[PDB]
């Protein structure tokens, strides 16, 4: 429908300019005739999810690189993928034209752009806010008689929920974290800092905080938002150590297990919210499969726990089969879901590399490790930033795949953008993430899955400047020949039958 | 003999205060009786590896953890312990007058400091000098008639090491690594950056190279200076990263291993510097096995390597699954710890005068490195000063030493202290041995063998409680003792 106007900022790759008139789009998705593929590709070199199709071949000989699918070897299936609407995000989106907001919001969630499913929504402030608040901070209001949403829930991060639902493509799941709860339940009396819940699970500032977590859902029930789910806490570990520079709630495996058995469990399973899923983690995989085990042996934590949610965040000094894999051995049954990611990286780089393709590639490089080792659905950190990657109230300032510059009305989208969009467009809910298998030692990454109607869709991502020529084998279908251009990433669809 | 005179600037605990007349120190050891124990405590109260005696009696009063002595499980036996003498350290040392540069050189090197027996060198220029340069910056020398020792070599470090050594208890064995090659060698043309040698293991690139590593050798033998060992290139791996910001040399396990095997290797051992030991990795402990795996499954590399050089950094990937493992894959190539700092989180302050947590987390590491294998373990600047510097790109880490040269004064930090508890009383041949708890417990626990037979137990407590402690001797009895929140001790007994 239109395609990328290119800009430079003398970095790896280019971005996508879009303003109140104008931004990249896609046409409505067609189906593929049967004995052909399509292909989506972006490169390095400036193109960006370009629509090709090809034939599916009947026969191949000799050669070089095989990947053969098997959709008998069925693995997880996805929930979603999409990013944070943030203080940050929310007030950045908000500070464009009405008409830039929206081509802004259909680029995330409309069928014309990336089909975004998943929305995360802190509760209260987080670093990215540009103050600090929680719902409830009138001192030892162990009722919550003051328990209110105040306007960056309800003129910023509500109304642009709504906006986005309405725009979706697909049923839209919301995901709710706090960084902190009110300083008067903490033992260091503040929202940063090394502190957590005063007292014991089971007591009183126990049961305020998971009482909070109930007052959180009604007040946006009241505004016509449900949860899909919930997390215990983001970062529980952040809260453990000294000066932590902003909102935190410590908590030790131990703590959160009996905190999830005595009070947060029990609490949802009695409100009116009971089908709100309760994910556990929220942090670093490096931190398993150790805090899966405390936890999750316990049954009287378990019974209330869905799912572990991790943030990417290094994990690089944890190699995902070691944490992701081993829990998933020992708790097959409990979802793996990365909750947060952000680049990142590096501590010479700027937090705001605009065209940085390499930053890309680290996105679909770790969500297709993340596929790999059974993980279940991704999501982006802020959804935009300003150009310094903010605000950011301790500077703690990072990138995001959409760049909004607000004296020029307009927006960037980033490498990282299209590079989410080459899972998030085309790996709906249910999705099953099935076998596929190389002939031969290759630098290419690469994962399949199956789509709900029985469809393939195959990512390859190539992180070497060579090309890889290689073929596709689907035994019900035949033979894609293809080619993976050096710096380069393709989705690939067909249909079965 | 003289006490840490303490000094606080608003961290968890004290620097110790040294200057051209005063510095802490000890006084020989001595060999107590069999049936008493030696105890060196540090506490984050204040304390500062303050010596007290005690008995090993045959009865038993204690009730709660109990540590036994298990001598006939042997591990590995110990290299060694120091540190960096980087262009900044020296220049911190050296601004210093001459009897607080002594202090500074005992507290390390002596017997009245903590006993290091370990150097290491940089060859030519790294992040920590104030400029750029290496060894034969003078382009197309191939033959490298132009290869020498700026000042940073022969006014700088090489004095100090040679002061160091005469003043040192033990022999000293120095460790040399390579940041960049001159810039001509090298893909990018650059002394940083994503860049690798020219061309191919085996050619000119690669036999210059590998022979500037002998010239290396030979300029600091004409000072009369011999090296143990030298790693085949700091941090192979940070060359591989687009924009890596200081002196860098990028290979990837397979063109490691190739140089190694090709030029690095034979070039070595034709020359008279065919005893010095060959490290490979020299790198963050991530890329273990696999870094190893490559390496080290080609004999032709193989029977170059000692040994596989780790960096702490980078460390919060597992102890078990990179150094266990690497261990248990390969058992006859030692582990060693050439590079260890703190470790800036972004909130901090690079230097922090009197942390007590920086300290915990030397001796945290170095304990979690004896109980997996390693043999030694290199501080990286000897000393920095109070912005951490000087380093040319950007400071990030602090030191055990920091200077003041406005005041001709120098502090000794936790991490000062934290590392004497360990090199101080495990010399080289010391081998560690079993120790067994008797119960799950919160301490961290290390026992060594002393060459000439005697005990050494280092007990590092990082939480808040005391824990009364029972140590228990097959061969002498019960040591009764207590080990307070937030400290360390090091145990020493005769056996016989
Ligand atoms: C919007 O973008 C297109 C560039 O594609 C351009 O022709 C149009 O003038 C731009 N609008 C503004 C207000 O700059
Ligand atoms: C050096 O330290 C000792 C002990 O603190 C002290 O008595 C002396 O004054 C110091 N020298 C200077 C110049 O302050
Ligand atoms: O608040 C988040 C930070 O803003 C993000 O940059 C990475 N760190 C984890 C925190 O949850
Ligand atoms: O030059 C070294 C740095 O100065 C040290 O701070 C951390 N490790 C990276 C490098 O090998």
């Amino acid at each position: 429908a239109r395609p990328c106007i290119p800009k430079s900022f003398g970095y790896s790759s280019v971005v996508c300019v879009c303003n109140a008139t104008y931004c990249d789009s896609f046409d409505p998705p067609t189906f593929p005739a049967l004995g052909t593929f399509s292909r989506y590709e972006s490169t390095r070199s400036g193109r960006r999810m370009e629509l090709s199709m090809g034939p599916i071949q009947a026969n191949h000989t000799g050669t070089g690189l095989l990947l053969t699918l098997q959709p008998e070897q069925k693995f997880q299936k996805v929930k979603g993928f999409g990013g944070a609407m943030t203080d940050a995000a929310a007030l950045n989106i908000l500070a464009l034209s009405p008409p830039a907001q929206n081509l802004l919001l259909k680029s995330y969630f409309s069928e014309e752009g990336i089909g975004y499913n998943i929305i995360r929504v802190p509760m209260a402030s987080c670093d990215f806010s540009i103050r600090t608040y929680t719902y409830a901070d009138t001192p030892d209001d162990f009722q919550l008689h003051n328990f209110s949403l105040p306007e960056e829930d309800t003129k910023l991060k509500i109304p642009l929920i709504h906006r986005a639902l309405q725009l979706a493509q697909r049923p839209v799941s919301l995901l709710a974290s706090p960084w902190t709860s009110p300083t008067w339940l903490k033992t260091n009396g503040a929202v940063n800092g090394k502190g957590s819940l005063k007292g014991q699970p089971g007591d009183i500032y126990h049961q305020t905080w998971a009482r909070y977590f109930v007052k959180f859902l009604d007040a946006y029930a009241e505004h016509k938002l449900q949860f899909w789910a919930v997390t215990a806490e983001n970062e529980p570990s952040a809260g453990l150590l000294s000066g932590y520079p902003f909102q935190c709630l410590g908590f030790t495996p131990e703590h959160q297990r009996d905190f999830i058995a005595r009070d947060l469990g029990p609490t949802l399973a009695n409100s009116t919210h009971h089908n709100v899923r309760l994910l556990m983690l929220d942090d670093q995989r490096l931190l398993l499969p150790h805090w899966a085990k405390v936890v999750l042996t316990d049954p009287e934590a378990a019974k209330y726990v869905h799912g572990i949610a991790v943030h990417w965040y290094l994990d690089f000094l944890a190699p995902a089969k070691a944490t992701l894999g081993e829990t998933h051995r020992l708790f097959p049954n409990t979802m793996l879901f990365a909750s947060e990611a952000c680049v990142g990286s590096k501590f010479w780089e700027q937090s705001v590399r605009l065209g940085s393709w390499d930053r890309g590639m680290q996105y679909s490089h770790s969500i297709i490790t993340n596929l790999l080792y059974h993980v279940v659905g991704w999501t982006d950190w802020n959804l935009a930033l300003n150009p310094e990657g903010g605000p950011n109230w301790v500077r703690n300032f990072v990138d995001s795949p959409i760049i909004v510059d607000i004296t020029k009305d307009t927006f960037y989208k980033q490498p990282m953008f299209y590079h989410l969009g080459h899972f998030s467009k085309f790996i709906p809910e249910g999705s099953q993430r099935v076998g596929l298998v190389a002939s031969q030692k290759n630098d290419l990454d690469a994962v399949a899955l199956m789509h709900p109607d029985g469809s393939a869709v195959v990512v390859v991502l190539n992180r070497s400047s060579k090309d890889v020529p290689l073929t596709i084998k689907d035994p019900a279908v035949g033979f894609l020949e293809t080619i993976s251009p050096g710096y380069s990433i393709h989705t690939y669809l067909w249909h079965r039958q």
